[PDB]
């Protein structure tokens, strides 16, 4: 068990097992930017590929954006869809999460997308909103058919935020 | 007219008045990003402040994507909508442009979004694709409101890509 | 309240409200950067806009330069204006102000620029040194007219500084 | 065909098909790197997924380093093969290939290495030395079994190199 | 005789002998940073080491910036002696050069700094700008006791400076 | 005494007096890279030169590679001097080192490098691999006949390694 702290964005949280951080500039601002290693291990001290296809982003949601969280999450989920899967397609598999971080509650929204286009492998997001009982974080899990959201460990990902103090 | 070349796009095209090259980065794989100055003109040697709202990508188009010039700007249009502007809302005010690039027909599709969110400006994006008689490029003006897109701008920039030879 | 630890600096200090950090690489060395955040919040995870008219930097103040903390950031002040505002103009509105960060004290220099350029905003710069009773740090919030020092905010900077231990 | 000249190192190169440019601060000291696209082209405008296990390194060979070409690529192959292939093992199936770029000759060293590690896929390395009839450059084409040198496409680049007059 | 060539700031130079870029976002606004090498060759394709203490700037100087070319080169020598010297000192060894870089003439100011402090070495900074017959550029040639000014290498440069057509 | 937290890698070490981090993107992925501090402190906020020939890296030693402490630590000794030092040469002075880490303990290989080509400095590189009792983590500190590694100092650094819990 890895914890992270992101002063910034005033909270912490359990580093996913096989994910490492990318491009810091994501904690100057309170959030943070995970990606999957790929390979053996990269010559020790030289950074390790990560997988192209997948990636989570997570972070403080700022008070004037977003409205429960199950509506947040479900809100941020279809904006992110179109941020990160641009493309046409239809949302198939859709599920919404109840999460419960050590007593701050929250919600989460996932689905697939089955593009237009069918050389293109479908896409896959997890999108949860948690908050304390009003500081409230963001968990984005992006994914696809060939590098899939793993829905249990985003569930724990998101549970294990816990605010500082 | 500064004359700029993209040796990885294999197309040069003529800087718009007012903008500057951003994130350099993008010529390696063929594309580039300008940003429009703001404010007075920084200290000599140092980077201009530039607008926040409003941006230009333009690059070669991969053959693989997108299947017409002009379905081709209307796709292209609503996928980067969607990957720039990704918040709910309707479009408004929208147009379709035809291109001639010395020769080189293209298309381009304007729109407008009015968003749900009451606070927030209102959205514009030009897209122009166009095509040697078959290599391609794309430009994508984006802008808002506050910065609209100029689009005799967007055309004159679209009109300006010549292929290096 | 927002503590961000600086470890190669070995300080902590309490961010202002409506600030981020930027340039993380200077906490390699053992400063920081602020901005001012601008605007309505970006696209959850995105960088958001900043001011850029006004910036504070902060860091350990090397023991071999600068010599009581009146002197220290007097000439301290006069090295940041050259270094920030290098243009010609006239210092108005001087203030020195006292500090006392939790038993460990220090000095602030502030002053006004008239330039010379009649089209150029004022400017504005506030320097403080503040030491345990030798460890030392520095505080510059820089800013112009249109974005002016806001010294009860500076003072509580530089009054929040505590040394890690 | 693509020609991409290289100011600072006095020379123009065609890219191979299939690779894009990657961190262009080579240029700013007369070098080039180049990686390998993989999969499906990225939206556009956005950087293309490159491979993580061979790439292609260029430049001006420093007069003060390195003494034939043939003397040269072989001493400079053995140099690259430790800086990019440190582990331990065994060099198999080496070649030497005179080159011939339009006047101005040169030669490469290839060899492939057998790690002690059975785990590790074999490496695979081609070094070029070209001169004018003094300024020389190099070519380095790094690859293993999973990405081979393509040793056609590596001697058409070092024998595509042209000096900028 | 490396010509370069700067497309956003609308001229081409001649790079000094010992000299590579640095930093090389500078082009994306028209201007350009060099530094100059230290030591022995570095690896090939790796970055040489540089100065510390030497540097020179150049680009397009802004229209609404500085005004005969005499007044403009004194005016931004002064200030260019305050952003990069900002601490106290006095200026000896003053002189004024007479530029002409192809029929389109210039001037430059040259100073050097004995500081205030005793341990710190003396600066020295020239500047020049130089106009087409209404185009201009500068350049800034920043050294020290220890890295002198060249200074007929800095006016070779500013008179190789030719504008792009 | 700085204490330096690298959450991703686990470990917290001392960081040596007159280095400083450089290149912060090592902490995304549980690495460290140290740097020399050179010359006079530079101006306050702005990063201090570094020597050029010398550099500490330490990290989480993946559980894939390399299998005692003495052999893992020799045979990363090998690999690193390859990895940094490419050139042909002749190990001379070779030592190894007992390491006792708070309780955990582990081993380091030193050797210096007399190279082949007398124009060259001789080359230092000490390799230690440390472990709780199964958690490791590396230490390699390269300098060079003009920056020697400061022997103890390395073991220092390794035996200041305490696990993050």
């Amino acid at each position: 068990p890895v914890r992270i702290d992101n002063p910034v964005g005033g909270f912490s949280f359990a580093l996913p097992a096989g994910w490492v951080e990318s491009d810091a500039a994501h904690f100057d601002y309170g959030s943070a930017l995970l990606s999957k290693t790929t390979g053996d291990p990269p010559f020790p001290g030289q950074p390790p590929p990560v997988a192209n296809d997948t990636r989570i982003v997570l972070g403080r949601l700022d008070q004037k954006l977003y409205a429960t969280d199950s509506k947040a999450a479900a809100r941020l989920g279809s904006d992110m869809g179109e941020f990160y899967m641009p493309y046409p397609g239809t949302r198939i598999n859709q599920e919404t999460v109840s999460l419960d971080a050590n007593g701050v509650s929250g919600s989460a929204s996932y689905y697939e997308v089955k593009f237009s286009d069918p050389s293109k492998p479908n896409g896959q997001i997890w999108t949860g909103v948690i908050g304390s009982p009003p500081q409230r974080w963001f968990v984005v899990w992006l994914g696809t058919a060939n590098n899939p959201v793993d829905k249990g460990a985003a569930k724990a990902l998101a549970e294990s935020i816990r605010p500082l103090v």
